[PDB]
């Protein structure tokens, strides 16, 4: 039947960081480059 669950095929990329979707990575990744060494605003964990 479906044999690989693939939409339509408009944001296949996910930022699961922060919970964002992109159309393509080369656009994602540099999203998660400011990601990158997140602070611990308030609650204090990983
Ligand atoms: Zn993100």
């Amino acid at each position: 039947g479906s044999s690989g669950s693939s939409g339509s095929g408009e944001k296949p990329y996910g930022c699961n960081e922060c919970g964002k979707t992109f159309s393509q990575k080369s656009i994602l990744s540099a999203h998660q480059r400011t990601h990158t060494g997140e602070k611990p605003s308030g609650p204090s964990s990983g």
